[PDB]
C-alpha cells in the first residue's frame, strides 16, 4: 500500500515547526484552472516510500483581487520556487499559462526544472526550442514523467 | 559629431562586422506589425541621433510578419535566443495592449544577467507579477522609453 510521507504547503496554509531539510521539495508550477496539482499530489500520497513536502501555488478558493494578497501569492510563489529541490511545471494545451513562462525562463539554468507540455499549447514551439537549447526536460505527460519518478 | 549605428534583422547579414568593438543591445519586447506601433525604429532613429557611439542594435521585429513555415519559425527563436546572449544590453518594451507571453519567458531568462532593462507600461495585463518580479531580482523598471533612454 501507499507508505509515502506527504506534507502539501498553500500560500493561505502554515505548517510551522516542520523541518523542510528531511523532506524533497517539489513546486507545482504551471497552469491554474479553478487541478492536475490535486492529482499530482494524490500520486505522491500513493507512493510505497519517501518524504515529500509539495508547494502547491493552487488555492482551493481564488485570490480576492485585493492587491496586499496578490503580493503575498507572488512572494509565496517566487521564494519557494527558490527553495524547491525540484520544479514540476505543467502546461495544459488549453491555458495561455503568461506567468509560467516567465517561472520557466527565471528557473531554465538551474537544473531543478522538469517541463510537461502538452501539444496544442499556443507557444508549445517556443517552450520545445527554449529547453532544447537549455538543456531541460520536456515530457508531454504528466504520465510520462512521473514515470521517471517510480 | 554623429554616432555610429548598424541594425541586424533576423533575414539580414552583416558578415564584414566585428561584433565585439560595438555597444550590442537587444530590442526585446512587443512585435506589433502596425505601421502605427514600431517602437522598435524609433528606438534605433534615437541612437542615431547621438551626437557620439557605436551601437549594434539586434531587432527581433522583421519589416513582413512571419509565414508560419516551422523551419522559418525556428530561425527566428534560435535568432532571438542567440543575439540575446550575445547582447551587452537588453532594452525590454512592453506596451499596455500587448500580452507579450515570450516577452517574459525572456525577461525569466535574463533577469539575473544584469543587463535586462525593463520598460513596462501601466495597463499592461501582468504590470503587478512583472513589478514584483523586478524588485525581487533588482532588475530596472521603468513606465516609458524616454524615463530610460534618458539614462543611458
Ligand atoms: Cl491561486
Ligand atoms: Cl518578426
Amino acid at each position: 500500500g501507499a507508505q509515502s510521507e506527504v506534507v502539501v504547503l498553500y500560500p493561505d496554509t502554515e505548517n510551522k515547526d516542520l523541518d523542510e531539510a528531511v523532506y524533497q521539495k517539489i513546486f507545482l508550477a504551471g497552469t491554474i484552472d479553478m487541478d492536475w496539482q490535486k492529482a499530482t499530489c494524490d500520486w505522491f500520497r500513493a507512493l510505497p516510500e519517501g518524504r515529500y513536502l509539495l508547494f502547491n501555488p493552487r488555492r482551493d478558493k481564488g485570490l480576492s483581487g485585493e492587491m496586499s494578497d496578490f503580493e503575498h501569492q507572488v512572494n509565496w510563489e517566487l521564494e519557494h520556487l527558490e527553495k524547491a529541490d525540484l520544479i514540476i511545471m505543467n502546461i495544459l494545451a488549453s491555458s495561455k499559462s503568461p506567468i509560467t513562462l516567465l517561472e520557466m525562463g527565471l528557473f531554465m539554468r538551474s537544473g531543478k526544472l522538469r517541463v510537461i507540455c502538452e501539444p496544442g499549447f499556443y507557444r508549445y514551439d517556443n517552450v520545445r526550442l527554449t529547453c532544447a537549447r537549455y538543456g531541460v526536460p520536456l515530457y508531454q505527460n504528466m504520465d510520462d514523467f512521473l514515470k521517471t519518478m517510480r
